[PDB]
């Protein structure tokens, strides 16, 4: 979009490593752990995610995600503080949200999530991806264990209030394996290669996403080998179709394997407003 040499403006000097106290272990990602933890200036509540000591390539790709969410702003996507260097440990330091990861809060609480819930999540995942379309940047990690609640709206006046995590690692140099293990969310062309990483990517995950939300967190493709994960795409399948048509049509579209023909945020927005009348 507009921001130059934003990695040129990442501050190593912000947040130092004598500020910041790690708090206990709460998950894992693509060579990454995710901690809760303090920042002090009072203090801030924060998450850390620890990248693993790492080659320089997979560093540099690391901080340029750490870059990208520190350009975006909307209401929907987790802010990050900045970046600490602690010896070998490359951290992306992030605002604290308090509901915790989507998925988890589905499998906890599937038996009083309602159709207007589902729907609402899925409009302001939408609607963080049509931002992100807007300035032709690609997230490629959209799932829900990456889907923080902010306000979990089940009993609340209010409804649900999402916020996407960032990417970690990018597709761009990950290996062939860790590309297949990510399947079914992986666009099937960065499988092929992740060189063919585009912001379509971000469509198709999109829609193995609503599955999710569909289905209470299950995890699609559960305890699959990665030979088998790699046949699903070979033979060109898609998960199981939803109970949920508006929802079902939504991922069908977009979990094309031709990634032109995947819609753009823009239309799947103008139809989530209209799915609203």
């Amino acid at each position: 979009w507009q921001p130059v040499y934003p990695m040129s403006q990442l501050s190593f000097d912000r947040i130092l490593k004598k500020d910041l106290v790690q708090g206990e272990h709460l998950g894992r990602g693509t060579r990454t752990h995710i901690y809760s933890g303090t920042l002090m200036d009072k203090k801030i509540k924060v998450i850390l995610k620890v990248l693993d000591p790492s080659h320089r390539d997979i560093s540099l790709a690391f901080f340029e995600a750490a870059s990208m969410m520190r350009q975006v702003s909307h209401k929907h996507i987790v802010y990050l503080y900045g970046v600490c260097v602690r010896d070998v440990e490359n951290i992306m330091v992030e605002e604290f949200v308090e509901g915790g990861p989507l998925d988890l809060f589905m499998h906890r609480k599937s038996d009083v999530l309602t159709t207007p819930w589902k729907f609402k999540v899925a409009k302001q995942l939408a609607s963080a991806l049509s931002y992100l379309e807007d300035k032709d940047l690609v997230h490629g990690n959209v799932c829900t264990k990456n889907l923080l609640l902010a306000r979990e709206g089940i009993d609340s006046e209010c409804g649900p209030f999402i916020k996407l995590s960032d990417p970690g690692i990018p597709i761009t140099v990950l290996s062939r394996q860790e590309c297949i293990e990510r399947i079914p969310w992986i666009a099937p062309e960065c499988v092929e290669d992740s060189k063919n990483l585009s912001v379509a990517a971000d469509k198709w995950s999109f829609g193995t996403t609503l599955w999710e939300i569909c289905y209470n967190g299950e995890i699609p493709l559960k305890d699959k080998t990665l030979i088998e994960k790699e046949r699903f795409y070979e033979s060109r399948c898609r998960p199981v179709t939803p109970s949920c048509k508006e929802l079902a049509d939504l991922m069908t579209r977009c979990m094309n394997y031709d990634p032109n023909q995947r819609p753009f945020f823009r239309a799947i927005m103008r139809d989530i407003n209209k799915l609203e009348e």
